[PDB]
């Protein structure tokens, strides 16, 4: 448990790990609102929440049943949560276009409810995601917030070293990743995340669902990994609000001009 | 310890982990010859040996004192070892050009003493290596041997996901890596190697020096990691001959055409 803000840390972040109810945005957004309040009371300045949490992780049903107007309304409620609980908020909804044109996105809003960055998931996972969404085509955004450079990726993205390297090449120091990882994929948090942190010298935070949802069983295992590859904090399979204080040469040495020809 | 060749394995490899004496190729090549004999007696078909073992890991002294003729003579002795001990052999010497033009290389010779592949280290580590050698400019080779596709990288190369991805993109299934890792860099074998295996679905074998050598202290920790990221065999800090039987979709999903623009 967090404590007084520590000497030599100036950024405290929180990660929401919980089950969502498919197709029930009232319930799911109330859950994000509750977590945002609790995170703010514990002195966190940012809350990271999981992939597609607002509608639950149900790609085919989002495609078939969730309108652009319904997506927009949840987006508006989330902006309202960041503002009314006074905390930066990173969430993940379908994009704003029609059901057959939109992707999976993540957005960061500041403690005023204003969206600072939006990113569209580039690496879609499995046939259901690829059937329900259009892959993104743009590199991850990087922006100054709270004293360092933040970036966004979504779930399967982080499993490609190229995606994390793309953020780090643009200056990212802290990469925030809404996720929905099911099926006891231990190698992702256990093996891949630590390497993505070490091999770029960066911190990543990964906020998952947990528990029965939409036919799948989510792993939980939300975690913040620092540049040495070690967890600064982590959850197991139970729902929880993880709160972590962040403390105050591969990227130069890599022969990028050769690498880009060899992929 | 190895045992009878197991049902459902058809490739047994060996990794030599030992200290080298700087500037004493008679001593060091006799050590490789001894290991090659022992590996062959244990039924291994290939022996992997460490980076710059023949002259010891002493970049500045190789540059200043070791002639192209001396390098060629060690190369000839190594070819003779592969032939006379009847075992494929992967070694690492300076390249064949003059001291100011050559790089660090790795070569694979078959059990007849014929060199099948040569590769020049692309990612040089630290100011001493960059002062003593020219970086390679070519992607890692990939070739059929013993029933699968083999490739070569050297030491620091493997710490760049781009280098391993370059081999895997050309079809590599088993990547063999002469190394010289000193200074208790646990994150390399502990964190990076398992990820390089998982994120490409490949096996890597990493053969290090161990013990006091040329001013440094080598970690040992030679290891073979399989596609799930788990060690199939490993050594600690003491000298040893590691013998491992190998048993009988990131690479498709990666959006390479976007990634190459984002590095």
């Amino acid at each position: 448990s967090s404590g007084l803000v520590i000497r030599g840390s100036h950024m405290r972040i929180a990660l929401m790990q919980h089950t969502a109810r498919p197709l029930d945005p009232q319930h799911n957004l109330d859950l994000i609102d509750d977590a945002a309040a609790r995170a703010s009371e514990q002195g966190a300045q940012l809350l990271l929440t999981p992939e597609l949490f607002g509608f639950g992780y149900v790609p085919s049903q989002i495609c078939a049943q969730v309108s652009a107007e319904q997506v927009d309304a949840a987006r508006s409620r989330l902006r309202g949560i960041a503002r009314d609980r006074g905390i930066a908020l990173v969430w993940s909804l379908p994009g704003p276009e029609g059901p057959e044109q939109r992707g999976i996105t993540a957005e960061l809003a500041d403690e005023h409810g204003e969206v600072l960055a939006s990113y569209q998931k580039v690496q879609l996972y499995g046939p259901e995601e690829k059937a329900a969404f259009v892959p993104g085509e743009q590199p991850p955004p990087v922006l100054s917030w709270g004293g360092r450079q933040l970036s966004l990726l979504v779930c399967y993205d982080v499993e490609f070293p190229e995606m994390v390297r793309a953020a780090a090449a643009r200056g990212a120091q802290l990469v925030l990743v809404p996720t929905a990882l099911a099926g006891d994929e231990t190698s992702v948090p256990g093996i891949l995340l630590p390497a993505r942190a070490v091999e770029n010298g960066i911190t990543l935070a990964y906020a998952n669902h947990c528990g029965p949802e939409g036919g799948l069983v989510f792993d939980g295992g939300s975690v913040v990994v620092g540049p040495a590859g070690q967890p600064l904090g982590e959850l197991g399979v139970e729902p929880g609000l993880l709160v972590v204080d962040l403390p105050d040469d591969y990227l130069q040495d890599r022969r990028a001009e050769l690498h880009r020809n060899w992929l």
